[PDB]
């Protein structure tokens, strides 16, 4: 059977949670900061998604790896918007 594909990350003690869903070639984002789920700003093409995040002090940084075909694109959140990162594959 078919299934959407998700990736999740969280930070802090509230916590904040971000869940990324690849569905029909589009990746969207759902967010929790303790008071209900809502739709996040992230919207990029892809059929597979992974994510990692880390804190520097109180500031979150998120990296989303979106794959279409053999091409993986890294998207970066650093507090002020999503930008394309420097990631490229080995071969
Ligand atoms: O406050 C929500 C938000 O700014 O949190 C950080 C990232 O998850 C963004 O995509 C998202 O819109
Ligand atoms: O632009 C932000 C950046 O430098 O952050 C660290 C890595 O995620 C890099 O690929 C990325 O380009």
């Amino acid at each position: 059977p078919k299934s959407v594909q998700t990736a999740a990350t969280s930070w802090g003690t509230v916590p904040s949670i971000r869940v990324y869903t690849a569905n029909n070639g589009k990746i969207t984002e759902r967010c929790w900061d303790g008071k209900g789920w809502y739709t996040g700003a992230f919207n990029e093409p892809g059929d597979n998604v992974s994510v990692t995040s880390w804190l520097v002090g109180s500031a979150i940084h998120i990296r989303v790896y979106a794959s279409t075909g053999t091409t993986t694109t890294e998207w970066c959140w650093d507090g002020n918007g999503w930008t394309k990162g420097a990631y490229t594959a080995t071969n």
